[PDB]
């Protein structure tokens, strides 16, 4: 294909929802972070996320602590920050967020925004990315947040699998 192993979802209109939140900051900021970062892919795809209260959502959003109920626990302050599913019913596009981290919208570790950001790509399709300036890189590494703006590179992934 291109990235087998991860599909793609059939309409681009997909749902989410906020499951939970982090005592590191506000149920705004949080709601804020979540929503810039779908904007970001949004911006460079035909993708047009909506955000529900209550119910079933597409994409899960939640913040958990070591085991879960998926069988990838998480770790603890540091280490995995995150991780999420690829597209698919069900877990599928979810993504959790570790709930031990120091969550920031500032450039002190792991804003938050940045790391949705990066899951949310999963979510959508896409792996890793070896080019150190994009998104989808593996390690986490601090960007300016003051605009909308894609790495070049993930755009490049995001078109791939949706123009
Ligand atoms: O499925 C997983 C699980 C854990 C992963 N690593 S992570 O949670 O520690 C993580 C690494 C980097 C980022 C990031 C880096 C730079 C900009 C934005 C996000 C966010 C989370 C990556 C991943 O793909
Ligand atoms: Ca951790
Ligand atoms: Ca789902
Ligand atoms: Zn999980
Ligand atoms: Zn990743």
């Amino acid at each position: 294909m291109l990235t087998p192993g991860n599909p793609k979802w059939e309409r681009t209109n997909l749902t989410y929802r906020i499951r939970n939140y982090t005592p590191q900051l506000s149920e705004a900021e949080v709601e804020r972070a979540i929503k810039d970062a779908f904007e970001l892919w949004s911006v460079a795809s035909p993708l047009i996320f909506t955000r529900i209260s209550q119910g079933e959502a597409d994409i899960n959003i939640a913040f958990y602590q070591r085991d879960h109920g998926d069988n990838s626990p998480f770790d603890g302050p540091n280490g995995i920050l995150a991780h999420a599913f690829q597209p698919g019913q069900g877990i599928g596009g979810d993504a959790h967020f570790d709930a031990e981290e120091t969550w920031t919208n500032t450039s002190a570790n792991y804003n938050l925004f940045l790391v949705a950001a990066h899951e949310f790509g999963h979510s959508l399709g896409l792996a890793h990315s070896s080019d150190p300036g994009a998104l989808m890189y593996p390690n986490y590494a601090f960007r300016e947040t003051s605009n909308y703006s894609l790495p070049q590179d993930d755009i490049d992934g995001i078109q791939a699998i949706y123009g």
